């Protein structure tokens, strides 16, 4: 009667393996013992900076998209927020490149690309800048259904608001207009997406060996980037990260536009990442079987 | 040429191996980093030094595309490591001795007119025997008679000094401001603002007053004041390397006798990882 009121969270939640780290803390695995429906819960401490993640928690309730992770709810346990998530059951696509010890084939990176693109297409339609795309940040679940996670770092425009000049991201993936002093929009994303499908063939970004302080001073000046070895790759895919990798913001395609870029347009549906899923998330079940 | 064994880990701008030299048994590291000139920087600063509180540098290999530098091996690793390893802070009388080396080896960079620019606990090393040592020279800098300061912008965020971030030039000095910071994580297990942004924090730093312990009341007025010595804003003012190596905290540090457990702990810690 009145004693289901008061259940506290690690009683409402089954608590398992830590999935990697977010925004301002670490993110675990969990099962609400009643539903027995699996979600991901980002805990962070009270000692963060709250109108950030508040920030964050409002962008992920804003946006309905089955391209970005969905909000379910927050709970107090004690102190700690816990911030609950949508699961996606494959993990993140950097961290499918680690587990396997391999780089994505162009056919994989075309069609989490055209997901993602489709993703960055909603948010940057709702005047909502992500800031930090690359691999680390975009999932896969089961299915091999790409989501935006992490609106960590995540900017809004408004009426007022037509650019933010917060210099901010991770500096490897950051657009120069995002470095420089200048204001920036949504077009910065679509930058990081260039670096982001470097990143998925080479499995690093360029600079990647460089100190990221240095990386950040050279990225302004430097022509745009391109894959260590041209010739290994189609020229959909070299031209998709040239049109990607515009200096000039103004110039730069939209999500909208890059969805009708022949290397996105052409790109298969979700069932030629069912060997990618399947090896990584085989690789991750036999490392859980050392408890 | 020399055996390679396990990664030890992660520099700013390379992973590094333990090695054996095939010819002489000795035992060294080696820190491979691929080639897209500035690298030649670290190898320079690394010969041109000579002291028992800095890594030495033996010589170089290119291995296909990838450069390996070849150093002195500490067998206790970083602070940073040893601090994860035990799942325990350190006691105000094991960094004053950790520091005092570490001052020691600033104190010689700064007069050969060699900047640091990354002082934290991760590139504090310490040898079996407890002898500290400054290691990774990836973005260290250079003043020269025309060059009486640098202006690059360098280092890790939350242990950079505010004259660094800050357009103007600086000198010597900003390696006293991350010593400061790093007498705080070795203390408290990070660094302040550890959970904000980094790219938030760098640009707190400079407008933010001097950061101190996060519970005052728990440290001595010795360490205290240390730590406040070290975080003072104006480089201008700020103290050297040869005058914190007289302040109480540091002149009164005991030998190295003290790192004795601390050592054994967290290699044996290490060595029962290394068998799973
Ligand atoms: Cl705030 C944040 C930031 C990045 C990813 C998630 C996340 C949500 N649902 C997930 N399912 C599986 N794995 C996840 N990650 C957690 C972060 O490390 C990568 C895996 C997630 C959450
Ligand atoms: Cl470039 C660089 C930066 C930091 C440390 C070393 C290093 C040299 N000789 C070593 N022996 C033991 N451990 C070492 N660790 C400390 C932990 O991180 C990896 C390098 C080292 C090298
Ligand atoms: O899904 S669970 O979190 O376990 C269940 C919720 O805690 C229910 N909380 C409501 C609060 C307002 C009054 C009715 C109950």
């Amino acid at each position: 009667d009145e004693d289901s009121l008061t259940k506290q969270p690690e009683e409402v939640f089954d608590v398992l393996e830590k999935l990697g780290e977010g925004s301002y803390g670490s993110v675990y695995k969990a099962i609400h013992k009643e539903t027995g429906q699996i979600v991901a819960i980002k805990q962070v401490p009270v000692e963060s900076d709250l109108q950030e993640i508040i920030k964050e928690i409002s962008i992920m309730q804003q946006c309905d998209s089955p391209h970005v992770v969905k909000y379910y709810g927050s709970y107090f346990k004690n102190t700690d927020l816990w911030i609950v998530m949508e699961y996606c059951g494959a993990g993140s696509v950097s961290d499918i490149i680690r587990l396997r010890n391999k780089t994505l084939t162009e056919d994989e990176i075309a069609t989490i690309l055209q997901s993602t693109l489709k993703g960055l297409e909603y948010l940057h339609f709702m005047r909502k800048i992500h800031r930090d795309i690359k691999a680390g940040n975009i999932l896969l679940n089961t299915e091999g259904h790409a989501k935006l996670a992490d609106f960590g770092v995540a900017g809004q425009l408004t009426d007022t608001m037509a650019k933010r000049n917060t210099v901010i991201g991770t500096p490897f993936w950051m657009a120069p207009e995002v470095i420089q002093e200048i204001g920036y929009n949504c077009v910065a994303d679509i930058w990081s997406l260039g670096i982001t499908a470097i990143e998925m063939a080479e499995g690093k970004p360029p600079y990647a060996d460089i100190h990221p302080m240095r990386a950040i001073f050279m990225i302004p000046t430097n022509p745009p980037p391109t894959f260590r070895k041209p010739e290994l790759w189609s020229d959909n895919f070299t031209d998709f990260v040239k049109q990607c990798l515009v200096k000039s913001p103004e110039q730069r395609a939209t999500a909208t536009q890059l969805l009708q870029h022949p290397f996105v347009r052409s790109a298969k549906g979700v069932s030629i990442l069912r060997d990618l899923i399947n090896e990584a998330m085989d690789v991750k079940l036999k490392r859980q079987e050392s408890q």
